[PDB]
């Protein structure tokens, strides 16, 4: 039985969250678009090994839109990590395995470095380190135009699995539509300079497992592979591209349970 | 004026070779398909910055087909390296910068390690280190069936630049047609286990500059990035995928001259 509910933290945010299972805590942090329906299948799968899976829409996005604008403007890994630690406190999750991709990747590594006693271990996927003008220049377009462009970027380039993407259904895509603009204005300019990955030595030794999409063009996260390898951090691949939990749930959920298990 | 000619070495091979310019020697080693017409524009471009550019069809391929079958069966970075040293001796090129992609990549690093006094510096691009069953399974499969399949792999997947690929013209494609089978039977099984990169400490400090295609799926040479990074070897990207000298001559030639100049 999945809990589907809301909970409020004292930084102004009213979070939509979901939760399934009994066991050590695994937390699935969404990517930029902040939409936790993307995890729905994997939540059940991971929970059926013995875990309590929690996930949530991110502040300003989908059903967690009731939040103050500092929460979704000029966003940074550090800020997102603050927010995630606040919803974790509210749900009395003391010790969590965490996953996160893209801005979620940034967020979990910043969790891992900033709050070592709270994070059993962290899985980051395709952590953004470089600015990226095609994305960034959409911020100053009108809402709606942005939605047309970003919707299309997600669909054709970057799911790694376009059928699966579309199959999320009309509701989810209606929520994403409203999300694109807030993301375009809040994330692409400011997330990458915040990357907590410039201090190689702080990564060394940490319980961190880093991945990239197998199908993703080598240029997109070449830097993740260089950085991880210099820092001794475990790195490898998942199938697809930027959303392994949409395109390849079964392998995604396997990878999460299997990696969590290593750090118990 | 380009020299277009042949020369014979005492290991049975009659090489077709080309050469343009005066200066330090830069040698362009073809990829598996062994066909040096692919360099034609770059040969001129590199030569005009003051170098003597040599290139050649590889043994058993295109216009260097008069060669004994041990030169194109059960091929191997070490073998290919001896062959290229032999055509270098015949042409009295005493010191060369070398470039190579794919099996050429394997060949140039074996040159660099085996013959340090002959190699000013080496540029390797997408070095094969894994077996690869879709390729390998073509070996047992009719000369002309293999040419259909491999011609189509090259066209659609892996030029990185399909218009440029086709524009090489019918002549070169007729030569390639005959080449695909020889390659399929001689290269994919045996080149990768010969990869001279399993000794990281031999790479360290050497004048080696390694690249991968920006557009190439991350999985294809993820390992090249790990290895280079562990060995302190210079690594980065060129545009396109597996043939940057077909798809992006101007930036290829720029990369070759600029890199040669660093070691010059
Ligand atoms: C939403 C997700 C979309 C990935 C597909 C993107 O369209 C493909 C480009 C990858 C960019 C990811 C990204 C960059 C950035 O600076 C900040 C971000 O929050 C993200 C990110 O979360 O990208
Ligand atoms: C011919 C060239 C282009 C084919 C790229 C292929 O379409 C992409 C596969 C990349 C590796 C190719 C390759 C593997 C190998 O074991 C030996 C080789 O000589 C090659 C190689 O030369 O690939």
């Amino acid at each position: 039985m999945r809990t589907r509910s809301t909970i409020s933290t004292p930084n102004g945010i009213t979070w939509y969250y979901e939760q399934e299972g009994t066991g050590p805590d695994v937390v699935l942090v969404p990517d930029g678009l902040g939409e936790c329906q993307m995890f729905d299948s994997s939540v059940s799968q991971i929970a059926a090994q013995g875990f309590r899976v929690t996930t949530f829409d991110m502040p300003g996005m989908s059903r967690s839109a009731k939040a103050p604008p500092e929460t979704y403007t000029e966003v940074t890994a550090q800020k997102l990590a603050s927010y995630v630690i606040s919803v974790l406190d509210a749900l009395d999750i003391k010790h969590a395995t965490v996953w996160g991709c893209a801005s979620g990747a940034s967020t979990v590594v910043a969790l891992l470095l900033g709050y070592p006693d709270r994070i059993r271990n962290a899985m980051c996927h395709e952590l953004p380190t470089k600015l990226l003008d095609h994305l960034s220049n959409t911020a100053v377009l009108e809402d709606e135009e942005i939605s047309k462009i970003l919707a299309n970027v997600m669909l054709n380039d970057v799911s790694g699995g376009s059928e699966a993407w579309q199959a999320m259904g009309d509701e989810v895509h209606a929520r994403l539509h409203k999300n694109y603009p807030v993301w375009a204005r809040g994330y692409p300019r400011t997330i990458p300079p915040s990357a907590p990955v410039k201090d190689l030595e702080a990564l060394r030794g940490k319980p961190l497992d880093w991945t990239v999409g197998a199908a993703t063009p080598t240029e997109s996260f070449f830097d993740n592979i260089v950085t991880a390898t210099k820092a001794g951090v475990n790195i490898g691949l998942l199938p697809g591209m930027h959303f392994p939990y949409v395109s390849h749930p079964d392998v995604f959920a396997k990878y999460v349970v299997e990696t969590t298990q290593k750090h118990l």
